[PDB]
């Protein structure tokens, strides 16, 4: 998978399950095009966002929608989203895990980044 | 000051100094419109960004430069910068602060938010 | 597994690899017993620790030697270890994945928790 | 002040108040001696552990008690507490703060190491 995104609840010591995810890329203008989406799975994890082949050299942004997530827990978080902005494949493709620890006035976010 | 800001070095265990920090207010469009900036101090701290007068409901983006902040000090980093998004409510207690603490492929961030 | 450990760096946005991690149990007379060790993999994972047998209820620390994994790599860190202490499996077998994420002088540690 | 200690709550975007802390330093035997201890003040922090001609070189253990506070919300939490285990240098910077962000199955931890 070139791009991964894997998500998990620091309350619950789970998977975060039914996330959705935005992922923007910076278009020529500056504007941030809708590049994929989709949801966690029972695994808190999202896989089958792109191709090798539509996954190109850019800027991209993946929002995890973590205000729709606590509130359907019935939980009033801080954040909006948790934002993650980077630019992916300038030396050539590579496979990029994001992942996110969730909490409702917290997140943490690391990448890992691997050379097929 | 009803917006402080705080970041860390996870690298190095020490403040992260002249960190460009930007922060912006949601308007009526869906665009984020400038609204206060400044450089973290030798503390690692942003100071002064509002008022209680000007800092009303809203969403707010708080963008931390990182990529500029390793670059200058010779290591290489994975995000463009650090995005905290988040809306302020005046129900809840009236000081926040933004806490970041960053490392080359990975940050966390939370808010303090309380009551003087 | 019953046991899993992930391990990440977040200076390089890898898994760490060769990460030596101790389990122990704490005894009945409040020492800790030596239950289990081992080192993560490429991957960054270690499997195998235990077996749903032997991991029984109990009061457990998992140490993840995390200055002999920055030293191996040249770098003088802050920690000595990672140590994660919990009660494990006393509502009957649980399987617990422990997740550590390591920078010179921070880290970041999280249970995902599962009923088999 | 040569170490302070603070702690947040990301559950609830706050101090975490009254939370009892116990550091221990590395004795000849690999036993731990007790060496300071406080409760968190309304602010997270705990200051006043210990003097400059007291905090001399070694390895100290700070023991931060999780499990009460989480229990005293109401909170089901995941560790029995959270450590963290460092040297002291004299070679580098000449306070230590130690800070920790919790949820209830995660934890942060990071040093914020300077000199006045
Ligand atoms: C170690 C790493 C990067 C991880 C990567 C993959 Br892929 C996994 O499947 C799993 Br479980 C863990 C991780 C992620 C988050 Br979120 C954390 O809060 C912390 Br601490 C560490
Ligand atoms: C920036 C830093 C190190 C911090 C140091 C001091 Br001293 C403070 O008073 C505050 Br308020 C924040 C911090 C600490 C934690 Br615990 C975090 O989870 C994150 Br994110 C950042
Ligand atoms: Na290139
Ligand atoms: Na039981």
């Amino acid at each position: 998978c070139p791009l991964m995104v894997k998500v998990l609840d620091a309350v619950r010591g789970s998977p975060a399950i039914n996330v959705a995810v935005h992922v923007f890329r910076k278009a020529a203008d500056d504007t941030w095009e809708p590049f994929a989406s989709g949801k966690t799975s029972e695994s808190g994890e999202l896989h089958g966002l792109t191709t090798e082949e539509e996954f190109v050299e850019g800027i991209y942004k993946v929002e995890i929608d973590t205000k729709s997530y606590w509130k359907a827990l019935g939980i009033s978080p801080f954040h909006e989203h948790a934002e993650v902005v980077f630019t992916a494949n300038d030396s050539g493709p590579r496979r990029y895990t994001i992942a996110a620890l969730l909490s409702p006035y917290s997140y943490s976010t690391t990448a890992v980044v691997t050379n097929p």
